[PDB]
């Protein structure tokens, strides 16, 4: 009476049974007719539209089926961690791609389930209209709110109606007043203590003096920098010689004793710059001599720790420069704006498709060009402070989509036009009948539109393709237009449902060990 | 144990066996022929009638049915927490609104139905009798007791004759002579002890107000002040240092009972205030600048007891303060009521309609005015004393609601002026077949009068003028007039039973987890 | 608890349902149509491929099937505990050799079968193409990642270019540029504390190596060495006295913490070296007589620390000793590897065949040589860093089995040169009908080639030259070449699955006791 094998047709019909009451439990809440869910709690029951929480609480008892449902609810919440909404599109279209019950073999019907999905996503990336402005965010807030609290809508429209994409903070407020939207002058990215004797202060990590000798190195200085016998002697008794690096902190972190315990009364520093990117030669350039903090150091182990050229006290600039838990500069003169314009034209370049890989100086552009927005909410009670906090943090991610990525026209419109592309791009009977079957089944991208707008009428999947859906058209019996869900959900959540339409059928057992 | 997935028809028939037998619970207990309900205790039974103590106790054993009956009954006890009655009308007419169950496809006739019900409530707020004077209130007291005792009848009218809107209280005493009218100035608001060392008393907790130096935190104390000892030491025997705090005390109290109970041991108070409202900042202000608490402190926790703003100690006015389980006053003389309650009396211009914005607000702000009459019941036996005890308890609630919420012609006269108003209808005659069927079933607005007389009979729709509105009032089959219900019941019951007929058929499933 | 003498057909049907479902467990994870297995934990699931971690977790509920399937899976984890790959061929061709199951009367046709399979093993070991240069090892690395990154193909082969069999070690970092080639001389072996009082340090346990006087009672000592105090007193501050033994220490730690931690309290070490091997006496010898540990001492307790053989303290050569959780050294300069390891290097003339007795031996004895390469893998995020982490871990193992154990052309090419060698057979046409049926079913170890590529096709013994060796390689119907399984899979797995298809069919009952 315990856990076991299941093999095999006792686990066809135990994963044809959890991609049934997860499909018909989150294709409930799709649409305008949003059929609710009563999620049990420890407390009184929760009542939801929200597909995130339907995904979280898909909790059976028989540990075979809970063990299975943990690998279907995983991309449904991964899309939530990315954008926040699109959960009920992942866990929808992972069932309408689970008509690969039988066709799990490699060659024909995953080469035309890899290349075919590549060509469809190429065409969808062509289809993306730039959803950026606040009359388009006006169209966004029509649906991205899930009609709960329009005060948070007013907040986020005040956010991206005001200055362009600053550091949008994360801060609760379970006290009653003060929806707070404030701006500072603050640039903030990573550099902290290896040892507490390396930062100028240790209470609040403020710099001691202004205009200090602060030398900058970007990459790995692999000279094992205990060599500080003349490079440190340039400012031997003078000032905290603040040296920056990458996360290259080898065993020389114990060899900091060559100044800490040994000779050298200065206050040497050696810790990191930003995380893994191609962005090393600019991530020191925006810091240094372009805005007068330090040298624009070429990404190298050059200028070893023996001797520098010379470090002087006056090596900073007349602005707010303090190494903190993550370093602070205030009153940036021009090069923040210069790299902001650079990555602004770069974010004019690719954003039609918006491949993030190759772009993401724009992670710090916004932390660097614009300063900051510190925020607080109006939590009337700690519980719904947490609730509208959760939705508050959700909708600013949709604001991130509407600023960094764009907003495609409508929900099924990106599939009733990306199924035109299965007649435009190669619709032939290719070299396998499985391949012709598989273009006939990627013609069932139409089902999202179909099941969505045919809840209330009508589910006319061949008729609405060519001319009725266009543009912004998931045609109701209201206006036929002016409805658009976002971009990264409709595309990235589609791809991470291809991975579970490819896995949760190619599964065939369920075993037990404990590591 | 197996709390699981129900799917889905086993959530049609987990809610059609909650709403239907919840309906045959408290559809009989209305009207004249009130068939009782035997609530168990964990001891011997308690036999009762009204849907208050039945809807407390609609307790199936199962964790699915308890989950479903936690949403049909949360309006049933929030309704009489709001006023005192309207529960059984709520959870009756939720079943007669849950023949919308069959029309689960609803979004076409939910924009229609919910705006229609707004117009119906507008017509109910056209059918008003603002009964505030004792003209027909004499008939109400005459009818609620069959003129049981002219003391019990006319004594509360004599209280309303001179003193406005009192807090009425009653006691027992085995004695014959006249009842103890006690117009004594005390106003109820909240405050008690964190630790017994905080209060100057321990029997009745009564503070001893002299040179009372109060520092005010009106807001949610969220800045976590452990530094509340410096002005305490600066003000050790110079004043009884009173910090006012919110009911949200954080766990800094674990860092206060070891700090301020110790050295630095002045007469320190730091505990709760009432709930989050305008008199949350008002009960600390009317006794504040006027009668020695202090000026307006914002809803915040800023500037702790390092040092006070002002050392306001000797503002001891024509007042009395006594800390208690809930701190109250004795004989205040300042313009505590003239500050804000006149604004609430002109906000009682809404009492024509008496919109829900206000039904909490002006009862909370306005009914904390003045003298509160506390009497003792008499009676030459114990049994008749208990009878007039319970009957005076009955009559004071209807008197409070008549002062507070109006007195409408009830039984179905509200609903069957409404259904006549929807015969010569809201002038959009429904062309939509969904909306035509739905206006045919909002002609089952009649069912409350229909079932209320159909305990004996009979209400049919051409039998309006005969039995419903013959004779032109609330018509029991003796005298055909002289009955009245409270107006807020057949307003708010109709509202929240629409928001329980909108749920419970747009409900589809039932999961489990503990968050 | 009712496991006792099953009889007997209820122990033919306890292995007919163990080899069958352990066969459909891991004959699904083979080939191109890689049909995963969800291994549970007692936690959340893991979804895997490799028969390593399916054969770990084949765990029936019953105590009979678990008992039986601990002998079909125990050589399946031995086979890859020797190397890393070869599980599925073990626990696959043991099922295909379970057609002998009906010749349980065997001693006529199992004398013959090990004269046949010995000749097959000879013929498989005949046709090996051991890649050691990077001509077709370029094809191996080019094919094992679909040429993912040519830096990954070039970099692992460039580490193998100069240094003989280095320890490939790889890390993650948030830095992108050129990776960390570290040919660093350290020699790993095991050694830790029996009690914390034995180690001179406590943070990193590092010894303080000077005048290092080590005595060796090196073997599996049962003699309970509590007698270790007299030469300890003779060598109290004269040296850091170290005892070194095998893994077999007795429980004399009670006679250590109370005697040698106590009076007679020199810097005493007494703990293990690695498992049962000649370099268990060898890394203590070449770092001994050459680099200050001591001479060889075989398993005895003669000369304990009553009095030593030799007092060898100041023989500190060009090295660094460091005790740790496992004691190592850094940067030897004496020709300690030339003392004994060069003998096994000239005994690596076997590596043409590289017999299994030898695949344990000469790899266990000789691969403690020199540099261990410690690099880091990069990525433009952390996600792709983990991706090419996993793929880099996939490339180092295939290059390891290229360099270490030789390479044979894989998929079905090995066993269908074997079936060629058994059609032009051991030229006895078996006049014994038992042995004629036996070669008639050992020519049906064409079945691996069939149940791998007959998913697509095609396997018939007259259709050797057409599709099996057309085109002349590993021939699936994509490219007809460019694949290579490791040698040790299709030779050592073939061996131990013959000796599990000689067990499990000469099985006749299934008892129980407790010892």
């Amino acid at each position: 009476t315990e856990i076991s094998f299941t093999n095999k047709n006792d686990t066809r019909e135990i994963v044809d049974e959890v991609v049934e009451n997860a499909f018909s439990s989150v294709c409930s809440t799709m649409g305008p007719n949003g059929n609710y869910v009563v999620i049990n709690q420890l407390n009184s029951p929760k009542v939801t539209k929200d597909g995130v929480s339907v995904a979280r609480a898909l909790d059976f008892n028989e540990a075979r089926r809970n063990m299975i449902a943990k690998i279907i609810t995983e991309p449904s919440i991964k899309t939530d961690a990315e954008v926040g909404d699109g959960t009920t599109t992942t866990v929808f279209i992972t069932y309408h791609l689970y008509q690969k019950f039988k066709d799990a073999m490699s060659f024909a019907n995953t080469r035309y389930l890899d290349t075919l999905i590549k060509q469809v996503l190429q065409y969808i990336g062509t289809l993306i209209q730039p959803g950026e402005i606040e009359s388009e965010m006006f169209r966004n807030m029509l649906l991205t709110s899930s009609n709960y609290e329009e005060e948070i809508v007013d907040k986020i429209l005040d956010i991206y109606r005001e200055h362009k994409n600053p550091n949008i903070h994360l801060e609760k407020s379970p006290m009653l007043p003060a929806d707070e939207v404030k701006m500072t002058k603050e640039i903030y990215f990573e550099g902290s203590f290896p040892i507490e004797t390396q930062v100028p202060a240790n209470g609040a990590y403020v710099v001691g003096p202004e205009k200090v000798g602060v030398v900058l190195i970007d990459g790995s200085i692999r000279a094992y920098p205990t060599q500080l016998i003349n490079a440190l002697l340039n400012r031997f008794i003078d000032n905290p010689v603040v040296l920056m690096a990458r996360n290259f902190e080898p065993e020389v972190i114990a060899a900091i004793n060559n100044e800490n315990q040994r000779l050298g009364t200065s206050r040497i520093f050696a810790y990191k710059v930003n995380a893994a990117g191609l962005l090393g030669a600019g991530t020191i350039d925006d810091l240094g001599r372009l805005l007068n903090i330090g040298p624009v150091f070429d990404v190298n182990s050059v200028d070893p720790a023996l001797v520098k050229y010379n470090d002087v006290t006056l090596w900073l600039g007349r602005k707010g420069i303090l190494l903190d838990k993550s370093i602070e500069e205030v009153e940036s003169r021009a090069d923040s704006i210069l790299e902001g314009l650079d990555n602004r034209y770069e974010a004019l370049g690719i954003i039609e498709r918006q491949t993030p890989i190759g772009r993401e100086l724009n992670r710090r552009i916004g932390r660097l060009r614009a300063n900051n927005v510190t925020i607080k909410v109006t939590g009337v009670t700690v519980s719904d402070a947490s609730e509208r906090w959760a939705r508050y943090e959700d909708v600013m991610k949709a604001a991130r989509t509407g600023q960094q990525f764009g907003v495609i026209p409508g929900i099924g419109y990106g599939y009733l036009m990306a199924s035109k592309w299965l007649e435009a791009n190669v619709p032939q009977q290719s070299d396998e009948k499985l391949e012709k079957c598989r273009i006939g089944l990627i013609e069932v991208l139409r089902a999202q539109y179909e099941h969505l707008t045919g809840h209330d009428g009508s589910a006319e999947n061949p008729i609405f393709i060519d001319l009725v859906t266009g543009q912004e058209s998931d045609t109701p019996m209201n206006v036929y237009d002016n409805a658009a869900a976002t971009m990264i959900a409709l595309e990235g959540a589609w791809q991470t449902a291809k991975t579970l339409g490819k896995i949760s059928n190619v599964m065939g057992r369920s075993n037990t060990n404990y590591a």
